[PDB]
């Protein structure tokens, strides 16, 4: 499934970041404004090694297929450009933000569930997300919501289940576990406490003034003598957790405390929280 980069007609910029560049364009082969839109992510002045990394995206994303994840359509090049579908509403930290007035706690466990039921089929592919955030999600439409941004995506070994990541760079630390933090060790169960900080995303409505990290930075305290990596994993060690939400359903703050424990094998699995937040969508009584 190869995109002719001459069909793909530039029409804005989706975003410039972590994530790549990425573009919003028009798979225009007829040459009439026709075609449809498309978000194209590349690497701008990407090396051989970086180029070798993103192929690698490519095809975790080329083999995913579910509608709680964005959907792969192709390829331009062979630099090299990937081509997926465009969600106009955009990332659902965005969203959140924008309509917070409008979106009750059923909707936000609605999206809970979808961004569950995308990690628990992302987990039987045996591939780490390793940034789930809600910046990462985008919105499809009001009811719902597709895990996006697989530039850090790793697939696991076959004979571990946990991935050492050796890479330069900055990392979102208050999204992060501590044995990720600690030891760059990455798995499904480091990828369910980001998922819990993803829950305390939307019971925030994706407010900047309590978000992860002004939480975690005003949890450190006035002094800032020691570097934030090695107070925020002091603070993990001796339990400090990120508050409960304003309005946050007292049951939903015990799911983001159970992503939340120290030792992977304690955190629950996608399989098992999934039922646990679709209980919790429908209003019933426990
Ligand atoms: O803010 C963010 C940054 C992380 N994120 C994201 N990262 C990469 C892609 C890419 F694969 F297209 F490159 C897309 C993506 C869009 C995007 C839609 N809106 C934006 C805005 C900025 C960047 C990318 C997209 C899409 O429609 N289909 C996609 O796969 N999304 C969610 C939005």
């Amino acid at each position: 499934t190869i995109f002719e980069e001459r069909h793909l007609k530039y029409i804005s910029q989706l975003g410039k970041g972590n994530f790549g560049s990425v573009e919003l364009c028009r798979y225009d082969p007829l040459g009439d404004n026709t075609g449809a839109l498309v978000a194209v992510k590349q690497l701008q002045h990407s090396g051989p090694d970086q180029q070798r990394d993103f192929q690698r995206e490519i095809q975790i994303l080329k083999a995913l297929h579910s509608d709680f994840i964005v959907k792969y359509r192709g390829v331009s090049y062979g630099s090299l450009r990937l081509v997926m579908e465009y969600l106009p509403s955009g990332c659902l930290r965005d969203f959140l933000q924008r309509h917070r007035a409008r979106l009750d706690a059923s909707r936000l466990l609605l999206y809970s569930s979808q961004i569950c039921k995308g990690m628990e089929y992302l987990g039987s592919r045996r591939c780490v997300h390793r940034d789930l955030a809600a910046r990462n999600i985008l919105v499809e439409s009001e009811a719902h919501v597709k895990i996006a941004d697989f530039g850090l995506a790793k697939l696991l070994p076959l004979d571990k289940d946990y991935y050492v990541v050796r890479e330069p760079g900055q990392s979102p630390i208050f999204w992060y576990a501590p044995e990720s933090l600690s030891d760059n060790i990455f798995s499904r169960q480091s990828d369910v406490w980001s998922f819990g900080v993803v829950l305390y995303e939307l019971f925030t409505y994706c407010d900047k003034s309590c978000s992860p990290s002004a939480e975690f930075l005003r949890m450190m305290g006035c002094e800032r003598d020691v570097p934030a990596l090695c107070r925020l994993l002091e603070l993990l060690e001796e339990g400090q957790r990120l508050p409960a939400p304003p309005a946050c359903p007292a049951e939903v703050h015990e799911l983001m405390k159970l992503c939340w424990a120290p030792s992977p094998q304690d955190r629950p699995s996608f399989s098992a929280l999934g039922p646990q937040l679709d209980m919790l969508w429908s209003g019933s009584r426990g």
